[PDB]
């Protein structure tokens, strides 16, 4: 298992343009479009980040293409914040894989609210930290995905994926 299987999972792929969780317009592997009401504001932006007229629609190419995209965008991100780095330089190879499932769900911003659950992290307090972030609306949103992620960086084993 590794970071692009495990959003692959969380995330799953698309087509056609669709609604998130959250109703906003996506597309293949959990692309944000927009958080525009306007399915016109969506095909607009989805042929801007394609380079073609694409009417809605994409193929399973520009899909993976998108998302190798996104993940080293969301890696970039991590490293060049403040409150991010520290913890995942701190991380053993499959807990960074959890920090950077909530990047890619939320945007550095989101996640830097999660500043008490970040400090146990890098202490290294596994219970303690779990307990602390399904405090969230995250976790009260998209229980399932935040019960994966959240065991993933309690156990740093890849076992809540391999049912799946």
């Amino acid at each position: 298992m590794n970071i692009f299987e495990m959003l692959r999972i969380d995330e799953g792929l698309r087509l056609k343009i669709y609604k998130d969780t959250e109703g906003y317009y996506t597309i293949g592997i959990g692309h944000l479009l927009t958080k525009s009401p306007s399915l016109n504001a969506a095909k607009s932006e989805l042929d801007k980040a394609i380079g073609r007229n694409c009417n809605g629609v994409i193929t399973k190419d520009e899909a993976e293409k998108l998302f190798n995209q996104d993940v080293d965008a969301a890696v970039r991100g991590i490293l060049r914040n403040a409150k991010l780095k520290p913890v995942y330089d701190s991380l053993d190879a499959v807990r960074r894989c959890a920090l950077i499932n909530m990047v890619f769900q939320m945007g550095e911003t989101g996640v830097a609210a999660f500043t008490n659950s970040l400090r146990m992290l890098q202490q290294k307090r596994w219970d303690e930290a779990a307990v602390n972030l399904a405090k969230s609306r995250w976790y009260n949103q998209t229980p399932n995905r935040a019960k994966r992620v959240i065991t993933t960086f309690r156990t740093g084993t890849w076992d809540a994926y391999k049912n799946l």
